[PDB]
């Protein structure tokens, strides 16, 4: 059970929580630790050696590892949203093989991918064609996501050198340690800050042949037909919307965990003990039933995910379409969840909670920061125009 | 298939929605297409002549009716919790004997009850012992369920006589024809004006030895070891809330027409289509979502349902109390879900939908209505409890 | 003392404000009471025969109304809105006649003005001009204000007549017992059930030219210039902001009184006594508070309303416009806090209060209706605009 | 103008405010500055060298200040709340010497006040009578208020030493500089960071006869009886709740000069510029009217502050239980208008916005620090018992 693994990693993490919010840089123990247990090979077929699992059981995975640490929580998730694009865009044999490689090695996957606020032909990384059939990378990836510490990092690149094949998108997978690629100690923002998810530099590096996931501008295809590889948007968003919902669940735990042992009643108002105390209770209800809810959709949404995964290459424009609307829901309601849980927890946990010891803030910091990745607004908006007129999200990196 | 059947019966009465809310009363003709559609012995075993469906799809059921009409959704709904009784407190004989009638001559059943929030020995039906076994019933319920076209009346009365059985509370299915039963044209409220909730009189009413359901006082000794008859709340609970999200669909796919054909685009904004409006759109994500989560946190409850009804009397008072608070927070969920969709779904509408011939706000007014049925803030309590403290809901007719 | 007179009205409707919501049609005797009392002439001045009240105590007379009957306060609200049209746009003269005319005769003024949501020339009602300077009017205004019983109508016509003039709005004040003029008995919706808000028709009506107030297109020009006539919409919106805030003080006034005397307390949560129930009170609060917020508001709105009225034709388009983004605010805070209020006040009240023979609807049902008048959307984002980006709303009728 | 000197201080306070709350620790350089701008006197009358500044005008001060620091902000304002305590129970002879003193060396004032959730016994600070009348204090308060940088403090001791003065609680103004009086260095939180909140040790510190504000349980007493003493709740507390006003305001500007310069447009949406995103323009519309209603509430309980205290000892238990209902609901807005506001605000500014050298998160972590100082929910909750049963405060050190 890769989830038990992931509660055990839990265990041992929350004792170096404060501490390691507190200093940021990179989470260079926990990383071991979860390499060494086995747990990146999680999403391989077990016949290429990883655990097979399903995506519920991955996103459970993910959930757990989110409650003990927002920043592991995304590192680990964002690992996940990797290896796939193999699968997606790729061939079966780049798929068997760096599948193979993946579970073992038990590489960490990293991500220099897309930049998804900019014009393809502004991007900053250029891919250049060469004659092999390969391409070479250029410029500086600004906001990545694991590339410092993963063995294999998936990036993406654009041709932007006036041939006709101009504006291109070239998707590969590559050794993290090829020369010419540094993935900078670059990071810092008040919360997730151990996500390592500075900029990553492209020095002449070289993508050979068998690297290039897909025939050019694979991705851009796949999203204007809504084939497999348009999946990309439909499973990264989910994750990050579990990654909420931990990070959630992590501040309902201490905060439960502290009115239990720390907090003092109002004895103004009579109250005996913090835990009777009728408000608290309320609070305590509805942190619960907000999760209640946004965790059975979180579920649904992931069996969803299963079954379309489950079809491979026959998924259709609606499967995908329904499915990201889906997923958009789950990301709105992690989101506005964890939020409110995160800060609205402190009112239950009284002034001295505020000791930075305790270090009660890191959960709405960590959820305050990664739900800026992609706005939420435009994922409501994704889901009122999909009921209002049945029309589908604009198939991209993050829709 | 039931739920193609309700469907049918759905866009049956949907043409008549706007009138009959208007109206009140009876729904006689639609009672009657019920009858005749053979639902009404949806939840009765195969063996005696039912459907002998699982409880996720009889709620399936119920949610497609309380889409169209939420006084029959309703109605439907609590008709559907009555017989279970039977197998939750009655012996084997009385299911054979009953479900087979019930199931064979498609009969309503209706309810005179509980008194929620009454002392036990206030209570306004009285039932005094007789020699044989028996009880004669005296008084008036005033607040009662489907007793109005029912042929089975499910009664309480308490034992207020000085007998050794004082205080107990009698459960007991008799025929609604019997001499002595008056049910009163008697319901009046804002909304669900057609579910017969009105009061019924018993004067000099005689319950047979064969038709009393249990011991003296069972449903209260049931409710104090948490035995079977303790899912009483869970069950009627958790159709509460599937119809209060059946008409917050109902409200939402009402809303979805009218501003597609005939809402205006606000011009003064320089909005061509009230279709492309941005606030508008976001409006109809944000009512979606709420929905989303709140159905999803349903149907899981529906399954914990069918997985703790399954196992008979080796039930738990943890198999129990997990279920009623997982059903206080789908309660939750779908109370404030439904109201503020029921309500926010005007602010798409417009003005011109104010006009009685849509009935627009007969959603609003179904639920607001029947949501205090009992208190949702001790629903939310209740899972705060538990939550903080650990503690189940003291099992009772409500919770 | 006119707030002492209008306490003195309410007193009077109290007993029959349940009967007046049920029976629709118009409040014939009510309008009466508030023509015999002289407050038809409240924003009159002294020197015309009329009260001379200031805009504060006119909004507080507005808001006791209100807080009786919801139609009363917007018939009263929305009469006070016309007769300024005299002065911000008619002739010295205009102005001292039909104000003294106004005030000797205490008339109603009504409405048969702006279509909000159609460009001039789709306009139902033409305007022809004549020989003499005058014009004459044929179409149908669709929504009206107040017309039905009216003395003076407030009308607006397009020259659609390929004159030079074309295209041009005129606006007139005619006597609504002018030949041709049919305010029909039209008016029907969910809420504000007593206001008169049906049909007009136009039968070749003549205005003549000492009725037309001013220029061809004045209100137009008044508005892209910003000059005193653009103070219509600040003045009609921070109205209507106000009858919503009296509504919503007339669902708190009753939920209180029937939560202090005839609600039951949830005694299977053991409670003994209802207003002490703590999540009652706590509700209580919250909709106190709500109100709080916005009444204060909305009263500093109205004596930055006053301060801009007293600069006469001085005041700038930074003042009209800093000034309609304040009321654009107290619309939205108003909107929100007396639709809360308005349904959450049944939470408090419980079951029973469904009962027609209450009629507590009625307060969210007027709300919910009115509400719809403009976007509440718009309002906000025409102060997320200034906020943002220093914009004016684009003057307009409702903005 | 006192307020043209607390904006000139504010505008240069912005400029260091991002690394003075990462350095934490006592603002000391701005201390100073308050001393030197005359304006820790504001409070003192007049004739005794002060400002003589009334409540709307003291309560501007503090928002000013608040705007720019939230430290300086809670440092100021609480520095306020000691003043009056000398007017409320001191004699005249005390008013004369302490007021002028302050007025002429421009002296700081400090607090080891009152265990606002604290049995008197079980204080920490215990105060043993001396034959001469005075008292000498021994123990540790661990939550205070100015004190480490204080020139004169105000302390508050109780009688535990079995006199007949035992649990008397005494009120003490004595100069921090006294021997056995040790402010620690000890304050650590998440916000508010330089509010130097640490412990004070006093170790048989000599409190004379004269330094004793009133007589022995002066506070209790004047509690109690309502009377102008128990002024101090209201006070303080409409004090806090505009310094979380002031901290609202200035997350607000600062986002908005971000979204304006720094903001990027989200392409994928056909967004060209960012300030015209309409959901970036609806959520900086709905900060703004949040805002708009706290501020106009709280602008109206200062006032109503100003008429009771110019009540004198004629203030009744109605006039002191009308004003603390009125300060409760200001402070229930600006509690949540600003942990919204400061929460929110990260949504329109985007994923760049989290680097620490803006600080965005500072605006937060201030008012959610402070924000627990006492419990929301009973502000609330003393609203509701107001509004429903008219019952008022029960009057305390924060009700």
């Amino acid at each position: 059970d890769p989830v038990a693994v992931a509660r055990g990693l839990a265990e041992k993490w929350r004792a170096t929580a404060v501490e390691r919010d507190r200093a940021g840089g990179s989470a260079t123990a926990e990383r071991e630790d979860l390499r060494a247990s086995g747990l990146l090979s999680l999403l391989v077929p077990r016949e290429y050696g990883g655990w097979g699992a399903d995506w519920p059981t991955a996103i459970e995975v993910v959930r757990e590892i989110a409650a003990a640490d927002g920043s592991l929580g995304h590192l680990f998730g964002y690992h996940l949203t990797n290896a796939p694009m193999i699968e997606l865009i790729g061939s079966q044999e780049q798929e068997e093989h760096l599948y193979t490689q993946i579970a073992q090695n038990n590489w960490w996957t990293g991500n220099a991918s897309s930049e998804n606020n900019s014009h393809v032909l502004d991007w900053k990384v250029s891919a250049t064609p060469t004659e092999d059939g390969g391409y070479v990378l250029n410029g500086t990836k600004h906001f990545c996501s694991g590339a410092k510490g993963s063995d294999l990092l998936f990036v993406f690149g654009v041709v932007q050198d006036d041939s006709p094949q101009q504006g291109a998108i070239i998707a590969a997978a590559i050794p993290t340690s090829r020369a010419g690629v540094t993935p900078n100690d670059d990071w810092a923002a008040i919360g997730m800050r151990q996500t390592d998810s500075g900029s990553t530099d492209f020095h002449n590096v070289k993508v050979e042949p068998d690297e290039v996931l897909g025939a050019p501008n694979a991705f851009v295809l796949a999203f204007i037909q809504s084939e497999r590889g348009s999946l990309f948007a439909p499973i990264a968003q989910l994750i990050f919307a579990n990654v909420y919902l931990g990070i959630a669940h992590g501040a309902l735990d201490a905060a439960r965990e502290y009115t239990r042992t720390q907090a003092r009643p109002w004895t103004p108002a009579g109250i005996q003990q913090a835990t009777e105390d009728p408000y608290t209770i309320r609070s305590y209800g509805e942190f619960t039933i907000a999760l209640q809810g946004a965790d059975a959709a979180a579920r649904e949404a992931a069996h969803l995910l299963q079954t379309v995964w489950d079809k491979g290459d026959a998924l259709t424009p609606e499967d995908r379409g329904e499915l990201m609307v889906k997923v958009s829901g789950v990301k709105a309601l992690a989101t506005n969840a964890a939020l409110n849980i995160s800060s609205g927890v402190f009112e239950v946990i009284g002034a001295r909670g505020t000791h930075p010891r305790y270090g009660f803030d890191r959960f709405w910091r960590n959820v305050r920061t990664h739900s800026l990745h992609d706005p939420v607004s435009y994922k409501i908006a994704d889901v009122g125009k999909h009921t209002l007129n049945g029309q589908y999200p604009i198939p991209g990196f993050t829709s």
